[PDB]
């Protein structure tokens, strides 16, 4: 197990981006964070066990061009950089930040690059985690207690449902009581409410990273919602205006998208951690730049085509 | 020796609709324009009523052909397109009403060679670029034009091309200066220099003992010809710009490439195709069929559809603006 600054001397800072770490190193980088965590040692994991269960989870992941094992890396990478930058420890039980960094690696597994149309791919996400755990050699918590074993799956369970965006706005008149008011640290609801506000929060971890970062996972979106609606129009039906390729403006729906749902998860961070403020002010400019490139979705000159056939 | 071996066609056997203004002469095959120009010369009684000689105006015709270059639009369909609607205007406003037959003649041929040599660029390119055009010509302003007359000269000097070598002095002088004021009516800036004149000619009425009038009417049939793709379908519109833009774009990288800074209709990351055409549209093209309209009752129907392409033009506006991805199917472009 390699030490976390011997992978990148960056690796904990919130300017780094972790789909620059070949997909072959992803593995071992999952590794070395619980290592630096030290829920290895705290929980006493087999590390054969947790070797192999890091792989079926890996493996768990399809290839659309989104909902892969680079997204799900990428997610639990952003749970660790709360744990470094937050300093978690200081509102959250060792057990609930070890099982929200589990279930970042789990929390998409078996994705098809399709939506819901409740939260029906997030239990499939969850069902898919458990029978991981339940094959052999892959238990990294059959030594757990009976009260610890039930904790991790209820936890589990929990922050999985919480990345549907439905489950996020029935909770998040709850998320601004609770920013207000300030975190209670004895409150045994305000810690349910933060772990479904910190997954949701490393789940849209792409759009705290540089332009470039979000421009990409721009595209991959776009690239996935259009594969689907291209399938809805093969089989008789009208897909959503957002899964029409001939029909979605990308500008106002990005747009849409980070006003209404990314801005806020990262307003709400930033009221309840002042040093989580840059995640909030990246998301900001990227939403900014968003709005300055909107222009170029007009055809200047000639398409590449070098035609106007397709009037 | 095809143009010879055929004798020359009647223009019924052509095409059944080959006088109409809703024929697109861009649908004749090139092989056959050739022989398609003899027939409307014929079809016109050119060759009887000059004395014509029919090898000397084969050879003439396959030479103007030959002289032109082959970019994007202004090619040698161009010039057969020109030409036919110049045919179209005698067969269907009755020109000899209006001019006299070696005005309309001088039109005509004036048609076939106004394009002369075109190599895909204006006459600004010609100065920035320093070409040898610009060298001999600049000073005097239509660069282009004064080139494409001169390469009308030269062809009417090449052995066995003169078809005007049987003409009165009075004749082949008259016909030079026709043709030589003809085609420096062909450039855009000229155009914009006559415009009041024209506007006057079209209030008062046209006065067939004015030779002003004749000079100016001469003028503005010899630009109706030049935009006349503008009076066809759709089809041959969005085709035609297609061809424009694609020459326009073509010579704003060679600007670029010597450090100059191309206008914006010649930029391809600026131009901006609808607000372009629908400029030239509204501030060029329909205020000559309108002018035409207002002296030839006739006429009304081409400025209908020159300003249906307009209309046709607003309303695909919105297909400009990209939806989904692009082609590529990338956002690099950002
Ligand atoms: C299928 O969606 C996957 C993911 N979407 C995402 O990352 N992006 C990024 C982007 O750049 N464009 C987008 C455009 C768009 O529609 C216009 C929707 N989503 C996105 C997502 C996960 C959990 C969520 O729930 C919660 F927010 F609660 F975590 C959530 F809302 C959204
Ligand atoms: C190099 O120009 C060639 C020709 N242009 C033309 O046909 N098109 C057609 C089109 O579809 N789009 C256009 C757009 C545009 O600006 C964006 C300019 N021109 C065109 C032309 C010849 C003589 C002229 O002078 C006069 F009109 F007077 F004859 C004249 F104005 C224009
Ligand atoms: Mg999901
Ligand atoms: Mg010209
Ligand atoms: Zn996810
Ligand atoms: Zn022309």
């Amino acid at each position: 197990i390699q030490p976390v600054a011997a992978i990148d001397s960056n690796f904990a800072s919130f300017t780094y981006t972790p789909r620059s770490l070949p997909e072959d190193d992803t593995s071992m980088a999952i590794l070395s964070m619980l290592q630096d965590m030290n829920f290895i040692n705290n929980y006493k994991i087999d590390c054969p066990t947790l070797a192999r269960f890091c792989l079926m989870v890996k493996k768990g992941y399809r290839d659309p061009p989104y909902h892969n094992w680079m997204h799900a890396f990428s997610v639990s990478h952003f749970c660790y950089l709360l744990y470094k930058n937050l300093e978690l420890t200081n509102y959250l039980e060792d057990i609930e930040i070890f099982a929200l960094f589990i279930s970042c690696m789990c929390h998409d597994l078996d994705h098809r690059g399709t939506n819901n149309s409740g939260s029906v791919m997030e239990r499939h996400h969850f069902a898919q985690a458990i029978a991981i755990l339940n094959t052999h050699g892959c238990n990294i918590f059959d030594h757990f207690s009976r009260k610890d074993y039930q904790r991790m799956l209820d936890l589990m369970r929990d922050i999985i449902l919480a990345t549907d965006l439905a489950h996020h706005l029935r909770i998040f008149k709850d998320l601004q009581k609770m920013a207000e008011v300030g975190y209670d640290r004895n409150n045994k609801q305000h810690h349910r409410l933060l772990l479904c506000l910190l997954m949701t929060s490393c789940d849209l971890s792409d759009q705290t990273k540089g332009w470039k970062t979000t421009r990409k996972i721009a595209e991959l979106i776009y690239k996935e919602f259009f594969s689907q609606g291209d399938l809805e129009k093969a089989m008789g039906n009208r897909p959503m205006e957002m899964m029409d390729r001939e029909k979605a403006y990308i500008p106002e729906l990005q747009i849409s998208f980070m006003e209404h749902i990314a801005m806020p998860i990262y307003k709400l961070l930033q009221d309840l951690f002042p040093k989580a403020a840059e995640l909030y002010e990246r998301v900001a400019s990227n939403r900014e730049h968003w709005t300055k490139v909107s222009h170029k979705f007009t055809i200047r000159g000639l398409p590449s085509n070098n035609s106007l056939d397709f009037l």
